[PDB]
């Protein structure tokens, strides 16, 4: 039907209307990592420590709703340990959680294996938690060879998580440990350098960068601040779908 309907049926909401004109001009495609190149769901990739520590950690995390707490709880159930009764539980907002089991103070909190487990102030185990990447690569390579598109990846994630993923999809140019303010500035430079930037984002740390892109795409599973500022919503959460469109 109408162009809007065609796109919607392609899995794309076009909030803008001028965006088509804008797309022919784009020469730089920037991906925010989290929830764009990956699902937005943290998993335990590794636990270091024993099963008693695992049980303690999950028992305490069972009382939090944070995605990380959930991922630990889920990992432990899969190992087959059961949830223990916790007393004097406390979330902290910044660090993590705390609680008392069998006369032992248990804390599960961040660190830098970012997540540590402390039994009576002594770090006893840790979790390495990370994301699940979306299936694909060729799609992106079709971009590289499509037009002469430069592809950049950005995230507030650590240089280890980002380097690994960029190695994976074969992107040379990426930047890690970035705050929104950093991202705004990188895009700023690019636009000042005369580049036309299309950016795909998803979630809190992407909104301000997206608002500043020449054309902006938010993911379907993306947060509201991101979507109310995006030119396009990939309600399909299917990047490939968006790719094709870039193949004008
Ligand atoms: N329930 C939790 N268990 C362990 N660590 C947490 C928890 N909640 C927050 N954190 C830590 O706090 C950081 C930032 O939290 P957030 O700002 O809410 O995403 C996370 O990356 C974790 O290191």
């Amino acid at each position: 039907l109408s162009l809007y309907e065609k796109m919607l049926h392609k899995g794309m909401i076009i909030k803008n209307s001028n965006v088509y004109e804008k797309i022919k001009e784009i020469d730089t495609i920037i991906f925010n990592k989290t929830g764009t190149l990956t699902y937005g769901t943290p998993i335990v990739t590794q636990f270091i420590g024993d099963s008693l520590s695992l049980a303690y950690a999950a028992s305490v995390e069972a009382l939090s709703s944070h995605p990380i707490a959930k991922a630990i709880v889920k990992y432990a159930k899969e190992q087959g340990v059961k949830i223990l009764e916790v007393k004097d539980f406390k979330e902290i907002s910044g660090i993590g959680v705390r609680g008392k089991i069998s006369d032992k103070i248990i804390e599960v909190k961040k660190a830098e294996n970012d997540i540590a487990v402390y039994i009576n102030g002594e770090p006893i185990a840790s979790f390495n938690i990370s994301d699940v990447p979306r299936p694909n690569l060729k799609d992106y390579l079709e971009k590289l060879k499509n037009e002469g598109l430069k592809i950049i990846i950005l995230s507030g994630d650590k240089e280890d998580k980002v380097k690994e993923l960029s190695k994976e999809l074969n992107i040379q140019e990426y930047y890690s440990n970035l705050s929104p303010e950093d991202k705004v500035r990188i895009i700023e430079k690019l636009k000042q350098n005369g580049n036309k930037v299309l950016m795909i984002g998803d979630g809190v740390n992407d909104a301000a960068a997206l608002a500043l892109a020449d054309v902006s795409v938010a993911m379907g599973n993306g947060v509201d601040i991101s979507k109310n500022v995006a030119d396009i919503i990939l309600v399909s959460n299917d990047i490939g779908t968006l790719l094709g469109l870039i193949k004008n």
